[PDB]
């Protein structure tokens, strides 16, 4: 992804300082992830995982863009959200159509069932406008999918 001047400075902090930085400026606001990187939902999620010391090199951060994060997140290899329990703070949350497991959105868990994201409409339309998944994904199917916008989706917690 492309970084801003501020996103570059923040990315080159030590692993320790990056965690402290995310906690103080981003996971609960008041900063907007768009002030750090110029990407879309997947890049916002990857940037936050990188700050929390995920297995992402600076070179991967500054060369992988948008959907190319999908083989790094490996969402379908993670834990399915059961629709009721808390999401682990700072983790990447992936949303896919059941049919073909086609991922269309990524968010960041910020506590309980709340998420921050960009470019996701009802699943997060701005980093500073958190969404409670329990308010949006209320109807759960026998397969563990949820009814969303006329179709069925899975919710996965990336291990990244």
């Amino acid at each position: 992804m492309n970084l801003t001047e501020k996103g570059t400075k923040t990315a080159k902090l030590s692993a320790s300082d990056r965690i402290i930085y995310a906690d103080n400026h981003l996971i609960h606001g008041p900063d907007d992830i768009t002030a750090y990187m110029k990407g879309v939902c997947y890049d916002a999620a990857a940037y936050m995982r990188y700050l929390y010391n995920a297995k992402i090199s600076f070179d991967q951060l500054t060369s992988i863009s948008a959907q190319n994060w999908l083989p790094v997140f490996k969402f379908a290899e993670g834990r399915m959200w059961d629709g009721r329990n808390s999401l682990p703070g700072g983790k990447a949350i992936g949303f896919c159509r059941v049919k073909g497991m086609e991922f269309f959105h990524a968010a960041v868990a910020v506590g309980g069932t709340e998420i921050r994201a960009i470019n996701g409409g009802l699943l997060g339309a701005g980093w500073l406008h958190p969404v409670d998944l329990r308010k949006v994904l209320t109807q759960k199917n026998p397969d563990g999918s949820f009814k969303y916008d006329g179709t069925d989706i899975f919710v996965y917690i990336s291990n990244l």
